[PDB]
């Protein structure tokens, strides 16, 4: 129930840039990074609530529809009804996730060189996608 | 095989804008938009030099496996290797194409409302999609 790209093309080093809006009274989104839809690098999920958490970030990897090992984050930026502006970058080491004010990272996982894969559905809505 | 974009969710009055670069020695390539990869309102098809085609664009529009009638038009603003914009705009009465220096016209034939897929293949790679 959301927009999907396939086959994006990126080359390694390029970094891959979301914007879109955070519903006005969202309770959630998603936001999945990977090679295609059954290898998942990153799947970024910000709770404001939902499924029992408050203001936090699930992150987490996903193979062969077998879920990965859960990590939450706290430090939750994110705003109802708010514009919002994230850059994606990767490499052997791990994944980076940069917001204005804001760096996390995520290990990589699936040793994943680049992004070709990106979905996104929830109470955010998409408005561009961009790579360099 | 190329980039595809699924359910990206535009509403009424906002334009698809595509951002990429043509090959250095391209042929040709094609951007695809409409409601979903069978519902096809415009299928866009710049011929640098293909299937006895030289220097023009090829338009059409699909249905359910079957284009619709061909369209030529030959004003040719593309150069190969060059970086280039564009921005697909639609309303009740026809499709908008423009590019920096020209606004081309294109019925619309489904009768669509926005633009819900795109998709691309060819000498051209595709670094940015936006919509507002």
């Amino acid at each position: 129930q959301g927009p999907v790209c396939t086959n994006l093309g990126l080359k390694p080093g390029q970094r891959l840039t979301v914007k879109g809006i955070i519903a006005p009274n969202a309770k959630s989104f998603v936001m999945n990074l990977g090679k295609d839809s059954t290898h998942l690098g990153l799947h970024f999920n910000p709770r404001f609530d939902a499924h029992g958490d408050v203001n936090l970030i699930v992150c987490n990897s996903k193979k062969m529809e077998e879920w990965g090992t859960e990590q939450r984050e706290t430090v939750f930026p994110f705003q109802k009804g708010a514009p919002i502006e994230i850059t994606f970058s990767i490499n052997p080491s791990d994944l980076t996730v940069h917001l204005p004010g804001h760096q996390f990272s995520f290990p990589n996982r699936l040793g994943l060189s680049v992004f070709d894969y990106f979905d996104t559905h929830g109470d955010f809505t998409l408005r561009s996608v961009s790579w360099e």
